[PDB]
C-alpha cells in the first residue's frame, strides 16, 4: 500500500552504496577542474549559474567565486555588450555575488520609450532578462520596467517554444523566479531539466545526481530522529493541530540543507514544529482564561502552575519549555554560551504578539499589524534561534541587536509574514479599497522589501554566513510553501510531491 | 575521548546499527512443552530451576508458576524427605514463589549438636543448602545455622573439587549466592556452565542462546540512543566521571533487562549517569560555595543563577534539569502524571543528603553508623532511582502514591540502605570517618575486621527483612517489587570485595554474541 509522508510510524524509520561514496570525491575533482578551466566568459557564467541551480554551490563555494571573480575583470565587453541573453546573466550572477553592476547595463535594450518591442521572440533574452530584474534594488526604475516587460512577452510565447529546456524554464520562472526559489526544492526540478539541456554536461549531471542523494540520505536520519522526538511528545495525537513536525521539516530545507547544518536544522524544525502547535492552541483551541496562564507560565519561565492546565495544552507547553531548555543548553556545551534566556524571550515575545492578536478579536492599520504580525508569524523566534546556534562569540548583546530586529531581519520577518497572509489580516487590514488592489498592493510590498533585503547583501553588516543566508532562504521556502499550505486537495498532493521527490525517493543513477 | 572510557561512544552505536527469530516461537513453544511436561517432582524443580537461571523465567512466569504449584500439591514427600539437595531446592523454589515452607524441613539434617557432619560427603547438597539459606528470615535460627556450616564445608573444598560444573558452581556461589546475583549476568555465566553439565537438554540451551542474543540486540539498540544523548549533553567532556554512562547502563541491565521495560531502563540508565557525575562534583571538583548554589537551585527548581556556575559544574546542573523534565513529562505523555514535581523532590532529597556529608566532612563530624545511614540511604541514590521507576511504571500515578513510595515503607529503606552498605563494603584499605565501617569503628571502638563483620551482618539482616516483605507486598505490585529487589543483587555483582572485570562482563552481556551452533 502507498508509503504516507504523513504516517509518523513510516517517518519514524527512515535513516536505516559506500560503493558510491569514492564515485563522489572522484567526480567532485572533476567537477572542481571544469570550474576553474578556461572557457569563454558567458560559457564560464553558465556554467557556475548551472552549478548553482544544481544545487551544487555549497561544494564549490571558492571555486565559483574565483570564476565569478575573473569574470568581473575580463576587460573586453564585446561578449555582452547587445546580447540581451548575456547582458542579464552577467548582472544577475555579479549581483549575486555582491560585484554591483549598473541597470544601464541594460541601455542597448532600451531607448527614452522603454525597451524594444522587438525582443518578444528572443526568449532565452526575456528568460534571463526576467531572472536578473529580481536582484535590483529600490528605485532601480529600468530593472522594474524589465520586469514588467519580460514576464508580458514570455506571457505571450508561452507554448511556442521548441526546445524543451527551454519551455519548462519559462513555464517555472512565470511561477516563481528563480531568486525566489529554495536551494534544494529547486535542485531536484533542475537535474531533471538539465539534463533535457543541449549543452548538458554529463560529469556535472551524473555529481549532481550523486551528490543530491548522499545529501538526502543525511535528510532521512534527520527526518527519523524528528519523528522519533515528535511522536515521544505525545504531540502528533494531539487534536487542533494538522502535520507538524513533517511540515516543519519540509521548510527547514529551504531554509538550510547542507549536511554540515544538520543539528541546527533538526532544532529549527523542532521550534517550527512547535510554532504551528502553539498558533493553534492561541489561534483556535484555547481559551481566555488558558492562554494567560500559558503565557504567564513562559514570561516567568516558571512551570509550578503547569498542573493547572489541562493535557492538551500542558503538553504543547511543557514541550515548548523542554525544547527550549534543550536548544539553549545546546549553545552552552557546544558554542560557549548559555542560551536559555534567549530561546526563554523569543518565545515570550512570540506568545505576547499572539495575545495582541487575540485582544483584537479592533481595526489595526496594516502598519500596526505588520508591527505585530512580522513577530506572529514567529520568524524572530526561528532566526533569533539560528543566529543563536551559528554565530562566532555569541554574547547576550549581539543576541539583543538580532531581536531588536535591524532591517536585513525585520525585512525577512514582514515578507515570511506578508507571503504567509497572500497564501489563504494583510489584505483585510488595508482594504476602503477592495481585495483585488489590496493584494496587488501586498505583491507591491514583497516586491519591494525584497529589494531591501538584496541592498542589505551590498550593505555594511555585523552579519556572516550562514545567518546571510538563513535570512533569506526563510523567505524562499515562505515563497515556495505558502502558495499551497491548505491541507487538501491540489495543495496537499503538490507537497506530499515536493516531500517524496526531494526527502524519500533517491535519484535513479547509472 | 580521553581519558578512553570502557568503549568508545561510536563503537558503541556501530552495535545497533529472520530465520533465528521464527526458530526462537518454535524454540519458545517446545520449551513450553517441557515446563509443562510430566517429570518426577525433584526434576521439573531442577528443570524450572534451569529456566530461571538460564534467564528465561521472563518467557515461562506463567508456566513456570503452575509448574511450582502443582509440586507444593504432590501428595507423597518421600522424594524429598531425608534428601537434602531436594529438601533444599524445594524450600528455596517454593519461597522464592510465594509458597511457605518452614525452616523446620531442615531439622532431620541435624543433630543435637548442629548439622551432620556427614553431609560433607554429598557437595550437590551443601551446596543446595547454602543457596536456599539466603531465602531466610529473621528469627529463622536454623537457616543462619545452615549458611554458617555449609559455607565452612564448601570453602574446605573451594579450588580442590575433581568435577568441573560443580567446582565452577561452588566457587561461584561462594562469591554470592544465586539469591543475591543479577538475572542477567548470571543468565551469560551460567548459559556457558550448563552446556558443561551432565543433564543439558539441548532444546533448552539453543532457546536460551538465541532469546539471549535476541535480547542483547535490544540492549545494543539502547545503549546506542544513550551514547547519542550522553555526547548530546557533552557530560562525557567533563573531567570526571569517566565511564559514567557505560556504567549506568550495565548497573540498569541488573535493575531490570526486559525488552518491554526498554523505554523504563533508558531512564534510569540517564538518571545513574546523572547521580555518578553529581556525586563526583560534590566529592571530586566543586567547592562548598558552589556545591551550595548547585542544592539551591535545585530546592527551587529554578536556573535562573545557573551562569554564576563554572561551566563543568554548570553542564551536570542544567543537564540534571533537563532530563528530570523530559522523565516527568513522560509520565504526563504516557501515564497522564506530571512527574515533573516528583523528579525534582527526588533530586532536591539527594543533593540535601550529598551537603550533608560535605558539611559533616569539612566540619569533622564523626557520625553514628544510625545517623550516617539515614542520610547515606539517600546519597546512595537509590530512593532517586526507585522513586523514579515506581512514576514511570505504576498504575494510575499519584502525589499521594508517590509521596507513599517517597516516604521509604521498610521494603524500600531495606533496599536503599543495602545497596550503600554494600558500596561501602566493596571498598578496598583506602587512605574516611564518612563511610559504614568507620563510622561502625568510631561508635564502639571496633577494630576494622569487627566493624566490617558488623556491617556484613546488616546486610544479611536487611535481605532477611525483604524476603519477608515478599510474603506480604502490600501496596506493591510488579515491576517495582522486582526492582526493589534487583537494585540490591546489582549492588552485590558491580562492588564485589576492576576495570577489566567491569570490561569483560560488558563484552560478554552487551558487546559480543554468543556463537551459536545453528
Ligand atoms: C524554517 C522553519 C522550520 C519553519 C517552520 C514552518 C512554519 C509553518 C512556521 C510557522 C508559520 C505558520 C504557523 C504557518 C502556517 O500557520 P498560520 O498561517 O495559521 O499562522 P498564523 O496564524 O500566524 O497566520
Ligand atoms: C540502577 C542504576 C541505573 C544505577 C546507576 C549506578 C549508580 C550511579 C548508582 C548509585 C551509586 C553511586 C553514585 C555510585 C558511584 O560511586 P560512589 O561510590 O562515589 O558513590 P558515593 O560517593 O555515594 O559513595
Ligand atoms: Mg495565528
Ligand atoms: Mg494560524
Ligand atoms: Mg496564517
Ligand atoms: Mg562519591
Ligand atoms: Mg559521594
Ligand atoms: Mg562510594
Amino acid at each position: 500500500y502507498p508509503p504516507n509522508l504523513w504516517d509518523y510510524e513510516f517517518l519514524q524509520s527512515l535513516g536505516d552504496e559506500e560503493k558510491h561514496l569514492k564515485l563522489a570525491d572522484k567526480l567532485k575533482e572533476e567537477v572542481k577542474s571544469l570550474i576553474k578551466q578556461t572557457m569563454e566568459p558567458l560559457t564560464k557564467l553558465e556554467f557556475i549559474d548551472t552549478v548553482r541551480r544544481l544545487g551544487l554551490k555549497y561544494q564549490f563555494e571558492t571555486e565559483v567565486k574565483e570564476a565569478v571573480v575573473m569574470v568581473s575583470k575580463y576587460e573586453n565587453d564585446a561578449w555582452w555588450i547587445d546580447n540581451l541573453h548575456a547582458t542579464s546573466l552577467r548582472f544577475r550572477i555579479m549581483r549575486e555575488n555582491g560585484i554591483f553592476v549598473p541597470q544601464d547595463v541594460f541601455e542597448r535594450f532600451k531607448d527614452t520609450d522603454g525597451f524594444k518591442n522587438q525582443l518578444c521572440e528572443d526568449v532565452k533574452g526575456l528568460l534571463s532578462l526576467y531572472e536578473a530584474s529580481f536582484l535590483g534594488w529600490e528605485g532601480e526604475d529600468i530593472l522594474d520596467e524589465a520586469r514588467t516587460f519580460a514576464t508580458s512577452k514570455l506571457k505571450s510565447i508561452e507554448g511556442k517554444i521548441p526546445s524543451p529546456s527551454l519551455a519548462k524554464k519559462v513555464s517555472h520562472a512565470l511561477d516563481l523566479p528563480l531568486h525566489w526559489r529554495t536551494i534544494r526544492y529547486e535542485a531536484r526540478w533542475f537535474i531533471d531539466t538539465y539534463e533535457e539541456e543541449e549543452d548538458v554536461n554529463l560529469t556535472l549531471l551524473r555529481y549532481a545526481k550523486l551528490d543530491f542523494n548522499i545529501v538526502q540520505s543525511f535528510h532521512q536520519k534527520e527526518i527519523g530522529r524528528l519523528s522519533r522526538w515528535w511522536v515521544g511528545t505525545g504531540l502528533d495525537k494531539m487534536p487542533f493541530a494538522r502535520n507538524g513536525l513533517i511540515q516543519s521539516y519540509m521548510y527547514a530545507i529551504g531554509m538550510l540543507f547542507e549536511p554540515n547544518l544538520g543539528e541546527v536544522r533538526e532544532m529549527e524544525a523542532k521550534v517550527g514544529a512547535l510554532i504551528t502547535t502553539i498558533d493553534d492552541v492561541y489561534d483556535v483551541y484555547g481559551t481566555m482564561e488558558e492562554l494567560e496562564l500559558f503565557t504567564d507560565i513562559t514570561n516567568r519561565w516558571d512551570i509550578s502552575k503547569a498542573d493547572q492546565l489541562p493535557r492538551n495544552i500542558r503538553m504543547p507547553l511543557l514541550t515548548m519549555f523542554n525544547t527550549s531548555n534543550d536548544i539553549g543548553y545546546w549553545a552552552l556545551k557546544e558554542r560557549g554560551f548559555n542560551g536559555i534566556p534567549c530561546t526563554a524571550k523569543v518565545w515570550s515575545d512570540q506568545l505576547k504578539s499572539y495575545t495582541k492578536e487575540a485582544k483584537w478579536f479592533h481595526k489595526p492599520t496594516l502598519e500596526e499589524y505588520l508591527d505585530n504580525a512580522l513577530v506572529s508569524i514567529g520568524f524572530p523566534n526561528l532566526l533569533v534561534t539560528s543566529y543563536l546556534l551559528t554565530v562566532e562569540n555569541p554574547t547576550k548583546e549581539k543576541l539583543d541587536y538580532v531581536n531588536s530586529l535591524p532591517l536585513f531581519v525585520r525585512a525577512s520577518c514582514i515578507l515570511c509574514r506578508i507571503i504567509n497572509d497572500l497564501g489563504t489580516k494583510s489584505i483585510q487590514c488595508y482594504m476602503g479599497a477592495s481585495q483585488e488592489v489590496a493584494r496587488e498592493h501586498i505583491e507591491g510590498l514583497v516586491r519591494m522589501w525584497w529589494k531591501r533585503l538584496n541592498k542589505c547583501l551590498f550593505e555594511p553588516s555585523p552579519f556572516a554566513e550562514p545567518f546571510l543566508s538563513f535570512t533569506v532562504n526563510v523567505v524562499r521556502g515562505s515563497h515556495f510553501f505558502y502558495q499551497y499550505g491548505d491541507g487538501y486537495g491540489n495543495a496537499e498532493s503538490w507537497t506530499k510531491k515536493q516531500g517524496m521527490s526531494v526527502l524519500i525517493h533517491p535519484i535513479p543513477l547509472n
